[PDB]
């Protein structure tokens, strides 16, 4: 069968094959909330990663993996609006909170630069784009595929809806290095997708960790980062 | 595990476990050419199907099945047009091609009525809306859902690239009943998705049949409707 | 992912993707009973309705597969007949013509055709000298190819009314098939292995299924598959 | 899908979702050396885990897990004998070789005692049985089901072939709390089988890691302990 396979239909208290960075863990009722909800709001930034390794490509062979992962989120804002946004991600293996790091950069950026050593690809689902504090960012929530950098390469509008479930499928086939999102709200039939070209092995190390990470930079604009269900799949 | 899945990266000439209706047959490069192609281009219909039927809901437990399936196709026009469309499709198990079909219809329906003992899901891929002979389509080339009728209850715009090669991914969510299409082409970053919602209990019967339809119903307006790979996945 | 994979942890009645021949069918209870239970002598074969490629002509690829099932053969008496097979066969094939319980309706005869195109995993109940004269002294597990004089055998430590649990694993790469037999009730385990190119045997593509028979009605017994789960990959 | 599923056909050296201990290491040829192999040859102690925890049983629904696992080893003695077995096993998630530990135990155990507090369920194919060293093990090489405590519940003669590859397949199913042992010698056919009943609920917290261990004893009665591959799945 494929090198890899896991699929988590909810989560439980302290998942011991799941490493929380940050703020981030799981409620009693199952739900893996990578940014902190408590009685008085409060600033945050978390991630979860999965507790091992998984090898997407080899410098022996010079193969590259394909995967695919799915995964159901909720962004519940106080108001009608709420920042900063979430994320899925790989990053090289076991990686660390950057210091220094923002919840506009989703605790996977010490910069705003495009710093070849960042490694890091990430699928951002961002709720702020105020030009004040994040000039990168396009006018209108957005998804955007972040390759090294912060400023995506690639984006599209999200028609986000407060407090609705979204269910999302994320496919890569190293073949033709096309890294597709595919967003959709049950709800009411909202959905939103992006592509883009991407080389896994010249971005990335040979080990990575994946996972979501996501921050609240104000707490007077709270919302929540709920991820309810993940399926992850790749093969060499 | 899971009820089904099966996967072909390619497919055989005279594959023993797809039953070729039609025209449908594929080539010795081993690609799935559900429509005809040949050196005087002719009128054309096809379907090929699993050789074995899905069982899609049980009526003894209730219970509804959830699927996902994922194909890449090509639809190659001589002219900057062709006709007619291709169409992935559940139907009642080893149903044949109704008798007064058309390609605009794709061998699925013999009517334009919405008929309830049609027992058809479909997802097309139409490349062809002229009002005089197709006026239940939109103004453009569409993605859409149909539920026993070739007029979609749902569609959107089809942004087709004569001659790329298209990902998609098709997913349905029985616990939401939610069926979403995934369209990307690799080649330059095109996308497009559509989500409809859909009780498969209500429309089709406990065992079903799955494939790909297409036809081509003028000569003159030429083009090829061309799988090169299926996977797909059951689980009830 | 995998060419093929598929899993029934109970069966439904008139299951459109198994196709039933001659007794076989799957009771209200939703077990496949391969043979038919009521009392009569009786032949029964099932199927995967899909055909599947075990060897690519073009590329020279061999196909590894597993299979794990779970059987039950009751008998009324303290003793009973045939057995039961996991086989796979050409394409669509049929009962031959002329088949006997002692052959599970997978043999026309008792000779080794190079044409019979079969491999089977038997789980032979009956070993009578009159009427199985190549069948050993004891009821068995033999691995068939081309022929019902199995290549190599194993004592079954068989268990009446006692469910099995079965895990069968052929790996191309070592041409090594191997049967893994075990009763959860009290812990006999019965186990066999043998070489076996089926590239050399079986045509590129062939069916899988299970069959069976009840020889003589005087000594019935059941021949019921509670779950079947098979997955192949070239 | 399954909770869990992954396939190394083959190792790479410093493999990062493998945590060794002890000797264990991977070889360049690709192969998982549990035990340490080197000339001149020493005692050696070796252990290799899965970098992630495994949810053996959920506290909450009540419900266990049924797994199954595949792998393929080699054991290479010098003379005609050699010590002092591998296992294949089930600990505490992220458990350290006992403090004290000897190859006859696997560095799986501290004393030869049957202490509940052990939290170890392992399959054994003890190479050596001396009743001056090992006086709980049977006259001959055997397969065990070992549960806390290192004098196995249940074991079988082990017909070991001296520099054989062995294919082995251990199946637990949870409903019936069986645990199957299957060994085969695809060069001569060899086969040995062995089946018990074991509650995981009653032995294993709810997190466990699983992996391979071994040993060798006396450096003068060396043998190599290599996997070529490992197959596991488990599901709640
Ligand atoms: C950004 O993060 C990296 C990694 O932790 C660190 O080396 C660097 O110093 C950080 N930048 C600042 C200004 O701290
Ligand atoms: C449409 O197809 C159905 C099924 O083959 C058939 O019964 C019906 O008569 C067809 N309509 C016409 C006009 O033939
Ligand atoms: C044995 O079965 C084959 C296949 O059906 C048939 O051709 C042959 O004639 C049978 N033998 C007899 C004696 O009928
Ligand atoms: C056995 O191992 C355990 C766990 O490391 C340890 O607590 C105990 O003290 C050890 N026994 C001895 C004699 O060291
Ligand atoms: O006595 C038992 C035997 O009865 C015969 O009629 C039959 O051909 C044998 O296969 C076996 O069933
Ligand atoms: O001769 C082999 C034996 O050597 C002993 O020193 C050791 O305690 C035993 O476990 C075994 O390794
Ligand atoms: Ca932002
Ligand atoms: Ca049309
Ligand atoms: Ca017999
Ligand atoms: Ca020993
Ligand atoms: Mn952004
Ligand atoms: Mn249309
Ligand atoms: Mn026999
Ligand atoms: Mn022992």
């Amino acid at each position: 069968s494929d090198d890899l396979s896991f699929n988590f239909d909810k989560f439980v208290p302290n998942q011991k094959n799941i490493i929380f960075q940050g703020d981030a863990s799981v409620s009693t009722t199952g739900v893996l909330q990578v940014t902190k909800v408590s009685k008085p709001t409060t600033t945050s930034i978390g991630r979860a990663l999965y507790a091992a390794p998984i090898q997407i490509w080899d410098s022996i062979t010079g193969k590259v993996a394909s995967f695919a992962t799915s995964f159901s989120f909720v962004v519940k804002a106080d108001k009608s609006d709420g920042v900063d946004g979430l994320a899925f991600f790989l990053a090289p293996a076991n990686s660390q909170i950057p210091s220094g790091s923002s919840a506009g950069m989703f605790g996977l950026f010490s910069s705003s630069d495009s710093k070849s050593s960042n490694q890091i690809i990430a699928v951002e689902f961002d709720t702020y784009f105020g030009k004040a504090y994040n000039p990168w960012d396009p006018d209108f929530k957005h998804i955007g595929i972040d390759v090294n950098s912060i400023k995506s390469i690639k984006t599209v509008k999200w028609d986000w809806r407060n407090g609705e479930v979204a269910d999302v499928v994320i496919t890569y086939r190293a073949p033709t290095k096309s890294l597709t999102v595919c967003l959709s709200y049950p709800s009411d039939g909202t959905s939103n997708i992006i592509t883009a070209s991407v080389d896994l092995k010249a971005i990335l190390p040979e080990w990575v960790s994946v996972g979501f990470s996501g921050g609240v930079g104000n707490a007077a604009e709270f919302e929540t980062h709920d991820v309810l269900s993940w399926y992850f799949t790749s093969n060499l």
